[PDB]
């Protein structure tokens, strides 16, 4: 049907028929009589898998040849979503397989939404991870994700009476047909024991056994035969009354049960710090083997690169040293050295609640040579830190990766640092921030470490899978080396004046709410109006993200109607989505509000169709691939100095989107690369934010001098959004009022103004387009294929490519 | 290269060779490079499994065009064993297969070596429920085996210090090829609740629920292009803090996990009760289902028949009346005519200690309506008992299902009897037993519902796969019917005065002696005569199998050799094995003993290799297909009236060797087929036993009158076999004295004599052999084929057919 879904030919479309039967047949045990939708997909499933695995051998097997540097990408997290459509787009199959299933009387879009998301991430982060490794094959870099194959990912999200109920992610149910269980190389992981010291040198003993078993999925790159690994480990209890002993093996094998659900907050919880040690150690043993089926550990830094995905992996650092000095009989000093040119560290956020700090008495427990050589390497470093700094004894304490107090910690951020040649943040203005406060004391010690890599997207899922109409437009102007190579974009600048290029945009993003506004009366039967402003917030909820100032904006719209109702105003679709971590307060709150309000605004006759507010249930990859390409207006509000980076933001410019947003994480290089012309900025900088906490933030300031502020207080007091529990949500109003650490009334004024502004630019159809095609024209820089070329030159010393191996 | 090992074409092997191919490439994911042996076993296995669909597709499509009455075969326990060189063998493709192999570099039968035993049954019962499956399809019935998948079969034995040590049978590590999942057919499965009495009836509430997800497996008739199902159900948690809640599901999915390792003792623990709830629950819903897909229930028996085998699966009788009463809505009576007609009960022991008696407080928790009705089948039942014989008030209480005592208990036999059309025994004398003696009250009451069915076993694994070389020289003189009509096997009897035949016999079997006594030095490093006589007792460890009657005569021909050391003894090598249930400290005492006489025995200088005693590790059906066609003297030894049928007696039969055996279970049948002159009959009948019992067994008599008893008991006691634990078999020696319900040393004089005898015999190679020759040839009644073509024809109403479907 359109071009840069790839050729749909004549021999192709038999072959893939054939094998469809064949594995409907063969492999399902059906026949088209009994088949069900979920059938016909595994079959087409299997019949796409068929055409890796040729790739996937011949892969591995040339590396083994040339023997390059290996990339280890170390996460708790992996976001894949779907994997069916993704490996068509990279395949060049789509339209072969779309000609194929047509033949046989399937709807291939029907068959794609039987595929359960892989939904092994939070968020922002587990999904980062997930399109770097999309990069990294598209690159050509020799790369491997190493993570936790959880039973049950990120929970399903259902809304009972307008609050969040969490569900299992039973995701394994039907089977996963892209993984590909490796039983053989299955390795010992050891906990608890303790430490003995001999002539010999220190050996831990006494240790319970833990089984690490990998699956293997291949990670196709965007049609230039490389498939890479991701390589998740999966717990396994060892084969050594009777009936209780053998149900107890359960008990080793919740390590890899389920995925903490906690977004930018941690629990130390032992269940989550096995998770880590788990697959550190699988891991760690695996990269040296693999290393020494190429002794001599100098050249281990020249073969090895291992990136630690946040602190989460951190004891890869204790651990290698371990190998090399308990096993490997390295002297420490040289163990050390190998150990930082290995390792490198991304930091992800500098919200302090997020930060892990372990307490010694669970390490000393757990993993008590680790902690040994924890203590070692903290004395060394800081009598480095004492060196440089003689006298300065607060920096001593300041800098130490043991945190006195109540308990002693480990601050993990501080082991990173100490044990890694380089450290990133994840945006211009985040690793800034790192530099001149919380990382300060290190930034000055070893300033050369410090670095940024500003995150980036995949433009193949977040582009050409969730948004074909639009790659299809811009493809028949400029091409279609823009898909590997999002830069070419810029090229599009040449068309803001084209009126028939202005038309082609327009159309694509009516034709995408069109089928989102379908799709939730389908499958939520809820009715809105396709013609209004699509305005969207979805991310993970979180007081940070401030899904409360967007509340605020919408009962003030809700507010100024009832007050004039006759008069025109620009009609909306306010959606809002994400999930709660269970154990949030606050965040369950803030979704029932959300809930709330739409039950008071949706009946309101008044109203009409002129404001629409919608809670989208389970936001996910999958539903982010639908509603991010119908969005008009991308609300990226975090309050300044917060929100590290953020990826969904660079998800809605690609998508044609215009932003409204605070000069925070990659919101700032957004605006700095379409022009803040063509950008909705608002809202405090990072140095007001600054100001105004020297001096005290007082939100009754604000209340006192904002009457429509205030009005809004006095409804959500008074009960007017909960009739029958009028003090629902004094939680929320007394936070606002007395303990609002992300100064939700400081921005509302900005806020509610610029919002003016786009619903002002909305009215115009032709100048909206236009600042959309600059926006799009400019995203470029937000490809992370630009993010990991950085990765690989300025961290990693290896050279990427774009030349393809032979199909 | 022989046979009846199927036809080698050009075209098949080089189509097998492509598709060994195939797999490894696109399903293993591996070249011939880095691939195992292991990986060479998989791709072996899903190329045969690539056969069968075709098959197994279109016979269940033949049963649902052609609508006949539906045998279901319920059972906790299937012993299948392997499954690879079955399948080959029923679908002819054994030497297809090896050819193929052969020519791709491989050896079929290291890579047959590799695969896991389904060991999902603990012995005799779990078995006979294989080969009946089998046998079912062979003879082209409609059949379906209904069980639980356990995640862990019966345990590993590893002996260790001559003492038993259990493992876990992580026997899915690997995954199963055989196997199709279907979740599609998942059930619910209710535990706990509570009974609402409403206007419309009883209502069971406020359950539990568990899913039941079946998974089927292939079950192939010989050579006639039937392939039935097995299907069996895997406990699954519903989707409905956090971590917890989720860690929690295992709990429900506990249910599969492990197969309870008690051969002939009931434990009446509630997890077995929940077991045999969940495979009842989903199996009759699923029944149900497949019926109602052909309202009107009077047809249910002409279209369905359900098979008990023992009491496991006894809650059918209940649930079905649940069912149609309190669903379907049907009256009482109707419901229960309909259930009688249904169910048929089969009974495999008469050992106390194995009857399921189960506590009424389990039940009135666990299941409280089912309670209810087995009150009211109980009230109905005795009413009509109390009509049958007015005034005896003692038969009314022997007869009830509900035992009164300590703590109440439901009688799962006696509700069995009252809810079933048929009740048979698996052997003459057992049957016999059954009318006599612990069902004489229900005999009396309902003479027509008893019934015999004599054990068999199928001759496909137990002499085409396991002894190729005798089904070939057997095939060379009568032709291949015989295989699936073991009755031509007297056609051999004209052969007894044959030289050739005579000379093929005996080099077969010790051809099979060498190959074993290699088995033993490979993968045991134990050294063995092969021109020994091979006397085996191979079979699960009890005491009334009398394992500890071997060992006395052990000890005795030690004994002897040591008194007279230059005197000659025919060279014996004595191979005893059997798992002992866990919990059962008498049987690991046994095992004990017999490796502490062969401590004594196999290093005594003086008596060389003319006595050996070897105890055979982890005995299972991959290990019995190695040593039966190796076995000279089949012992079979149980005390009168104890083994209620027996299997592996059959086994031997089947594959040339002698039995020494008890007038006990199918050893009378089996005699009386070949003639008492060509068996090693010895001890107590039944009724002898019973005299003993009058008057009293004091063995106290024995020890005074037979003083080579004397000897042993005292070597025993003084610590002979044990120098540094002087006492360690007192508990052996105070049962033998004071404690034995067996009655060991009241046949320990008959069968030392006996032995004597097998000794004089086997002296003579040629009239071994012709007797040898008289036993094959006699062996015919006891193949499953004849048995299950009786529970057909008089139990099921329905008639086998050899008549093949088309390929
Ligand atoms: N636990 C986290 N989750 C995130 O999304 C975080 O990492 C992302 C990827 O770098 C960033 O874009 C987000 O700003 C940050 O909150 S840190
Ligand atoms: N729990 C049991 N195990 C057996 O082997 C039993 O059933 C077999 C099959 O009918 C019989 O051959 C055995 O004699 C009997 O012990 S009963
Ligand atoms: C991109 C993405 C995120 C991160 O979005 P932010 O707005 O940057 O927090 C979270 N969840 C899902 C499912 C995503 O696709
Ligand atoms: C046949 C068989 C049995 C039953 O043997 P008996 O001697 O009848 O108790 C037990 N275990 C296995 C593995 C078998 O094959």
């Amino acid at each position: 049907q359109i071009s840069v879904r790839g050729l749909a030919g004549v021999e192709n479309v038999t072959e893939l028929k054939k094998n469809f039967n064949r594995h409907l047949h063969f492999t399902l045990v059906k026949d088209r009589n009994v088949a069900t939708p979920r059938d016909y997909y595994f079959a087409l499933a299997h019949t796409v898998r068929d055409h890796l695995v040729g790739r996937w051998i011949r892969t591995q097997q040339h590396y083994y040849e040339k023997d390059p540097k290996r990339i280890y990408y170390l996460s708790l997290e992996f976001y894949m979503g779907r994997t069916l459509q993704n490996t068509m787009v990279n395949l060049a199959l789509e339209n072969a397989c779309d000609e194929a299933t047509y033949q046989l009387g399937l709807d291939m879009e029907e068959l794609e939404e039987i595929e359960e998301d892989a939904g092994l991430g939070n968020g922002g982060l587990g999904r980062l991870a997930a399109c770097f490794l999309d990069s990294m094959a598209t690159l050509g870099l020799a790369a491997y994700g190493y993570g936790i194959r959880y039973e049950f990912g990120i929970f399903n999200q259902k809304i009972c009476g307008g609050w969040q109920m969490e569900e299992a992610d039973d995701w394994l149910r039907y089977g996963n047909p892209w993984e590909k269980a490796r039983p053989e190389f299955t390795l010992p992981v050891h906990f608890y024991g303790r430490v003995e010291h001999t002539s010999q040198g220190a050996k831990w003993v006494d240790t319970q056994v833990v089984l690490a078993m990998p699956y293997d999925t291949p990670v196709p790159g965007y049609r230039n035969n490389v498939v890479n690994t991701m390589r998740l480990w999966s717990a396994k209890a060892p084969n050594d009354g009777y009936i209780q002993a053998v149900l107890d093996r359960n008990l080793a094998e919740n390590i890899s049960r389920v995925l903490y659900p906690n977004d930018n907050f941690f629990e130390g919880k032992e269940l989550r710090l096995k998770q880590e040690y788990f697959v550190v150690a699988a891991t760690l043993q695996d990269i040296i083997r693999r290393f020494k089926s190429s002794t001599n550990f100098d050249a281990f830094p020249d073969k090895v690169a291992i990136q630690l995905n946040d602190t989460h992996p951190s004891l890869a650092i204790p651990e290698l040293m371990r190998v090399l000095v308990d096993l490997e009989r390295l002297d420490w000093d040289k163990a050390w050295e190998v150990t930082v040119k290995t390792c490198a560290y991304t930091n992800h956020t500098v919200l302090p609640e997020a930060l892990e700090r372990w307490p010694v008495h669970l390490l000393e427990t757990l993993l008590p040579r680790h902690l040994q050589i924890i203590y070692e390497i903290n004395q060394r470093f800081l009598n480095r830190v004492a060196a440089a700094f003689p006298g300065d004894v607060d920096r001593l304490r300041r800098m130490s990766l043991v945190e006195e107090g109540a308990v002693k910690r480990i601050n993990m951020a501080h082991l990173c640092i100490a044990g890694s040649h380089a450290v990133n943040g994840v945006a211009r203005i985040h690793s800034e921030i790192l530099k001149k406060t919380i990382f300060k004391d290190f930034y000055e010690l070893e300033p050369h470490k410090f670095q940024n890599k500003t995150n980036g997207i995949t433009p193949r899922r977040w582009l050409v899978l969730c948004n074909p109409g639009l790659a299809e437009i811009i493809a028949e102007r400029i091409g279609e080396e823009y898909i590997s190579d999002l830069d070419q974009l810029r090229k599009l600048l040449s068309y803001v004046d084209d009126e028939a290029f202005i038309r082609d945009v327009a159309k694509v993003k009516q034709e995408n709410k069109l089928k989102f506004a379908a799709y939730l009366e389908r499958e939520y039967k809820v009715h809105i109006n396709p013609n209004s402003l699509f305005d969207v917030q979805v991310k993970r909820i979180h007081e940070y993200k401030r899904q409360l100032l967007n509340c605020l904006h919408v009962i003030t719209l809700y507010n100024r109607i009832k007050k004039e109702p006759n008069k025109f105003v620009v009609p909306r679709t306010v959606m809002i989505g994400g999930k709660a971590a269970p154990g949030y307060h606050m965040a369950k709150m803030i979704i029932k509000l959300i809930t709330a309000i739409g039950d008071v605004v949706n009946h309101d006759p008044v109203v009409g169709d002129r404001l629409r507010v919608i809670f989208l249930e389970n936001y996910r990859v999958s539903l982010a691939e639908k509603v991010i390409p119908a969005a008009d207006l991308s609300e990226q509000i975090s309050t300044a100095g917060t929100e590290a980076s953020g990826t969904g933001n660079m998800k809605f410019m690609l998508n044609g989107a215009l932003t409204i947003g605070t000069m925070d994480g990659a919101n700032v290089e957004m605006a700095e690369e379409a022009g803040e012309e063509n950008f909705f900025i608002f809202g405090m900088r990072v140095e007001d934010v600054d100001r105004l906490d020297q001096r005290g933030y007082n939100a009754q300031e604000y209340y006192d001098r904002i009457p429509e502020l205030r009005q809004i207080i006095e409804q959500l007091s008074s009960g007017f959004f909960s009739p029958k529990q009028p003090d629902l949500f004094k939680d929320i109003v007394n936070m606002l009022m007395h303990h609002d650490r992300f100064k939700v009334f400081a921005d509302y004024e900005e806020y509610v103004k610029c919002q003016e502004r786009v619903s002002a630019l909305y009215k115009n159809p032709r100048e909206w387009t236009r600042m959309v095609i600059r926006n799009i024209a400019t995203s470029g820089k937000f490809s992370s294929d630009r993010t990991i070329a950085q990765y690989a030159r300025e961290i990693w010393g290896v050279e990427p490519s774009r030349q393809r191996l032979p199909a």
